[PDB]
């Protein structure tokens, strides 16, 4: 099947200004997105905000605002964050969009039609803060903001309440077997493994109906209602996951703005997405709810759900009542936006809970950006190396510049593995082994002494060594979307060898090629003392 690569975030709740969870996932559907773009195909990469719920209608309330003028507020803090980002996401969807709302109420009645929604009674805990149903099994003791006595999730450490309420039932527990055979199916569909084996673990156990809709006092009439009850909400959770359907049957303008909704999804070939970036906060909703939702409405399934971690800073919670803040736009400003977006990659992966500090990003940043990929492109650039400012043509390859060949050959399909688990660290991880190789090599060849002493032998090592920075950075222009240019500048790599699997072969760019033109004093990545 050929179609556009889906790629999508979660949509983030509008209760609060966006922070480095938001940026953090956000960059991950981003830097899968430009991966698919540099390899020719068709991307749609989606993100948004989430804007409906108690959650969010209780936070405007203590504002002393409207939902309306609340949600519109913050969501802009959202898009303005993204925009500094310099992130290439192709849609920016808000659960208020009148569309969105005519897809909710679509799917909610394909569900019903099915007979997979009855009138019912949820009496149980309640998380607001994650919008989520617990069993008694996952809360336990713990205080409220006035250190009283109270009911917390164990999950999340939020106050749960109880509820009691006449509800609209979706008849979850009939998709048990479903949900198994698919995961057993498709034993890649959930990233990394361990929240997989999570994941079926959890449904082997057996699942309960679940709420799909609310009293509408309950949600201070801040939601979508329920298609012939109008005294009935849709649960925000089923309304927030619809925003995948509906983003897959948009189409938007040049300028980013929805300008019509299509019938059918396969109108676009979109849906279902290829990979659903989250936290690990929210697999059960991605993982169990959707997929049976999905089911019930006869729509296909997504391929891949990825769930990361979450970040610490100086190995303490981030938070800024707590006094320890984690701003990216400060850090970037500090650091670079690139080499903060190839930290915050390279410094975790998705199965742990990462951590930034100063110290660590300045050692990255010297040790990996500098000192790594930055000295070794001004090496081959420079007038002292390259006097004639051009790709050489080599002479005769021996063994030692073969090894070498052969690890930026070998390249291309590794890193590309590594991109569609996704793992995105191991991609990182593998083009620079790559990078150190040909730095190894550099200083065991030393082609300062080359030019003096065998030009001719110099020809092939300069080579070489221009066409293994050419496809290391090929293949991390998705980490450093601005510095590669910059590196593909300098070197003087036309435009058409910038993307496409054609140029991640080995010799793309032909001798005689000239280098981009010099900046007196210019420099890639720029050191930073040990503070
Ligand atoms: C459909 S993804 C919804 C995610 C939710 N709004 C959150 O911030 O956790």
């Amino acid at each position: 099947v050929e179609k556009v690569f889906f790629v999508t975030s979660p949509i983030y709740y509008v209760n609060a200004a966006p922070h480095i969870g938001h940026v953090y996932s956000t960059l991950i559907t981003d830097v899968i997105g430009r991966y698919h773009r540099v390899k020719g195909e068709r991307v749609f990469a989606l993100t948004g905000t989430d804007e409906h719920g108690q959650k969010v209608a209780e936070a405007a309330k203590q504002k002393q605002v409207s939902p309306y003028d609340f949600t519109t507020a913050v969501a802009g803090e959202f898009k303005k964050c993204f925009e500094q980002m310099d992130y290439s996401i192709d849609y920016f969807i808000r659960t208020t969009n009148e569309q969105h709302k005519a897809v909710v109420k679509e799917l909610w009645t394909k569900l019903e039609q099915k007979g997979d929604i009855y009138l019912g009674r949820y009496e149980g805990w309640y998380s607001i803060s994650d919008e989520s149903f617990l069993t008694p099994q996952n809360i336990t003791d713990g205080v409220d903001k006035d250190g009283n006595p109270c009911k917390v999730s164990l999950e999340s450490g939020h106050v749960v309440t109880w509820v009691s309420e006449e509800n609209y039932m979706f008849r979850l527990s009939a998709f048990r077997e479903r949900l198994l055979e698919w995961y057993h199916a498709n034993p890649g569909c959930i990233v990394p493994e361990f929240r997989r084996r999570e994941v079926i673990r959890a449904v082997e156990k057996g699942l309960p109906d679940l709420s799909v809709s609310r009293a509408r006092a309950t949600l201070h009439n801040w939601a979508i209602p329920v298609p012939g009850n109008p005294d009935h909400c849709v649960y925000v959770w089923l309304d927030a996951l619809t925003n995948y359907l509906t983003g897959s049957r948009l189409r938007v303008d040049e300028s980013g703005k929805e300008v019509s909704l299509v019938d059918d999804f396969n109108e676009l070939e979109r849906f279902p997405a290829d990979v659903h970036v989250i936290g690990k906060d929210i697999l059960k909703f991605h993982a169990i709810y959707w997929p049976a939702f999905l089911l019930s409405a006869g729509l296909p399934l997504p391929k891949k759900i990825v769930a990361h971690g979450w970040w610490t800073k100086d190995r303490k919670k981030i938070s800024k009542s707590l006094g320890n803040v984690f701003d990216p736009v400060e850090k970037a400003e500090e650091f670079g936006y690139d080499a903060l977006k190839y930290f915050l990659l390279r410094e975790s992966g998705f199965s742990d809970d990462g951590d930034y500090s100063d110290k660590n990003m300045i050692a990255r940043l010297n040790g990996e950006l500098a000192d790594t990929l930055g000295n070794l492109v001004m090496r081959c650039t420079s007038a002292k190396i390259n006097v004639n400012g051009e790709w050489p043509s080599p002479a005769a390859y021996t063994e030692e510049d073969e090894s070498l060949i052969q690890l930026i050959k070998d390249l291309p399909g590794t890193a590309d593995h590594y991109y569609l688990i996704p793992d995105i660290q191991k991609a990182i991880i593998a083009v620079f082994d790559v990078l150190r190789a040909i730095n190894a090599y550099v200083t065991d060849m030393a082609p300062w002494k080359l030019v003096k002493t065998d030009p001719e032998r110099l020809r092939t090592v300069l080579y070489i060594t221009l066409e293994g920075v050419r496809v290391t950075t090929l293949l991390l222009s998705p980490i450093l979307p601005r510095k590669s240019v910059v590196i593909f500048d300098m070197l003087g790599v036309p435009e058409v060898h910038r993307k496409g699997i054609e140029n991640f072969e080995f010799g793309a760019v032909p001798p005689g090629t000239r280098l981009g033109p010099a900046v007196e004093g210019e420099v890639l990545f720029s050191k930073r003392s040990t503070e």
